């Protein structure tokens, strides 16, 4: 698939695409339900974070995949968002959670299914 990081119609674009269309994205993305539980997960990003794609999906990013994203900067955030039904933040940080850190770019923008949020990364 081609879809630029950061695309302003990229919820549209992605809406609905299975698992497999996915892993064909040049960026890493995550879908999570509104409690932060991760009902997708792509091949890059497996090779961004090191995490087996297919072993993540049920498990919470925020208690117990990715602890250190539940900070105000993250997950505060990304909760505010979910309370208002209106998500969309660009920011940088880092991945450290037993693993090299890890710079990168996140995107969080609601996605148009049901409790449904996207969580993009690339390596800055
Ligand atoms: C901090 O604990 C970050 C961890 C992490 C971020 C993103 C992923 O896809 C997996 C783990």
């Amino acid at each position: 698939e081609h879809v630029a990081f950061g695309s302003e119609d990229i919820e549209n674009t992605l809406a609905k695409m299975d698992d497999g269309q996915l892993d064909g994205l040049a960026f890493g993305a995550i879908q999570l339900d509104g409690d932060g539980n991760i009902l997708q997960y792509n091949a890059a990003e497996g090779d961004i974070t090191g995490r087996d794609p297919k072993q993540v999906i049920g498990k919470n990013f925020f208690k117990d995949v990715a602890p250190c994203t539940d900070s105000p900067e993250f997950y505060g955030k990304f909760k505010e968002g979910v309370a208002s039904g209106n998500l969309n933040t660009m920011f940088e940080y880092t991945f450290d959670y037993q693993m090299t850190p890890t710079k990168v770019k996140v995107h969080m923008k609601k996605a148009l299914s049901g409790d449904s949020y996207w969580v993009f990364v690339k390596r800055v």
